[PDB]
């Protein structure tokens, strides 16, 4: 049958106002709290998010996983004129749906999508894609690539002190070994947020963590 991705995209350009990504988001919402599509309904979290890019101002945001473009809707309506938001999506048909919502909400300019996998396409970003440091990095795809992900940003020096990780689904499904080291890490200070998931009616939560620069070359 019809994807969840495809009547995503369907409800928006059928019920949203384009360029006016407040709109777009509000309908995303609406149609995915209707069919209680627990996971895709980004109110909450994207309260936390907002929060984020207002304090930080970042110009130059990295995101992992974009899905049908809710979050990269979000962000990229707060970001400033002559700001980027790079996304990576490792499934075409994603990156398309992703593609057509970012061209509705007229934010296609601010935004590159980066097709292919995070591991892959993380160690391109400093030559391929002329990246000197990331202000902020929003990580929500495979649970199981948070933390390796964020060692291979590390290493390949795309971190400064200052950026802001700012990580979803922390707690459900869960990303616990994520939160163990950006925690117990002096590289790293971090403050959780509590955000809520329907029809489960549990409090997952984001973390944000904020890089403070490498430790020692030493013991
Ligand atoms: N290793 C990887 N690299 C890039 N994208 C990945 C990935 N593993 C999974 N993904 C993508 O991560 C996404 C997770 S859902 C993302 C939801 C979106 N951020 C929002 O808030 O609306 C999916 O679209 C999936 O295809
Ligand atoms: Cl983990
Ligand atoms: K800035
Ligand atoms: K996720
Ligand atoms: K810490």
């Amino acid at each position: 049958g019809d994807t969840k991705e495809q009547r995503i995209l369907r409800y928006v350009q059928q019920n949203a106002k384009p360029g006016d990504p407040q709109s777009v988001l509000e309908a995303i919402d609406t149609y995915c709290t209707q069919k209680e599509w627990a996971m895709n309904v980004g109110d909450a979290k994207g309260q936390i998010m907002d929060a984020v890019i207002r304090e930080y101002s970042p110009s130059l945001v990295l995101e992992l996983g974009a899905y049908c473009g809710y979050s990269a809707v979000r962000m990229a309506r707060l970001l400033q004129p002559g700001a980027r938001l790079l996304t990576m999506e490792i499934n075409p048909d994603c990156a398309a749906i992703t593609q057509q919502m970012l061209n509705f909400a007229g934010l296609q300019d601010k935004v590159t999508i980066l097709n292919g996998a995070s591991q892959d396409l993380i160690p391109q970003l400093k030559k391929k894609y002329d990246v000197d440091t990331l202000d902020m990095v929003f990580l929500d795809h495979w649970k199981d690539r948070y933390l390796p992900d964020t060692l291979l940003l590390e290493k390949c020096g795309l971190l400064r002190k200052g950026t802001v990780l700012l990580a979803d689904n922390v707690i459900v499904p869960g990303t616990p070994d994520f939160l163990a080291y950006v925690r117990g890490s002096s590289s790293f200070e971090c403050t959780h947020y509590s955000s809520y998931l329907e029809y489960m009616k549990v409090v997952d939560g984001l973390e944000k963590a904020i890089y403070q620069g490498p430790s020692s070359p030493d013991k």
